[PDB]
């Protein structure tokens, strides 16, 4: 019935960086999926009661979404590259998770994450 509050994407408490490795997830990584024609599905928090997707959240306990990632890179939220990474993965398992193998969703989702790790085999050095 409801919706949860969506994840935080900035925190008073929680220090902040910027490094490259960041910079290039925002802007060559997260940019190049956002463009597919499959993502909108993952751009935003999902909404169960909109899309009448039974029991997400009592499935789902760590939602994520793309649109959370880019505010978090926005907002120099995360600390290093593997946290960043972290959600994106969290996101695909999401939907691996509450889909059956093989639905529609679950092939977006495949294709995202397949140009996902095209794109992280080349995530640059720190400087
Ligand atoms: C990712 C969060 N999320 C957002 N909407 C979600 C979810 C979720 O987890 N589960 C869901 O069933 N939902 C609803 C939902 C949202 C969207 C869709 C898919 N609709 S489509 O793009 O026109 C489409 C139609 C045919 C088709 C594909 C995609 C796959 C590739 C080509 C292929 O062979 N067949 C199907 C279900």
């Amino acid at each position: 019935s409801m919706n949860p509050p969506p994840p935080e994407t900035s925190n008073p408490n929680k220090p902040k960086r910027q490094t490259n490795q960041l910079q290039y997830l925002l802007r060559v990584v997260l940019k190049t999926l956002w463009k597919h024609q499959f993502a909108w599905p993952f751009q935003q928090p999902v909404d169960a009661v909109k899309l009448n997707l039974p029991d997400y959240y009592k499935i789902i306990k760590t939602p994520m979404d793309m649109g959370t990632i880019k505010k978090r890179l926005e907002n120099n939220y995360y600390w290093n590259a593997q946290e960043c990474i972290q959600d994106f993965n969290t996101m695909f398992t999401n939907c691996y998770i509450y889909n059956k193998p093989g639905d529609d969703i679950v092939l977006m989702a495949e294709a995202l994450e397949k140009l996902f790790l095209q794109k992280i085999n080349e995530l640059p050095t720190e400087e």
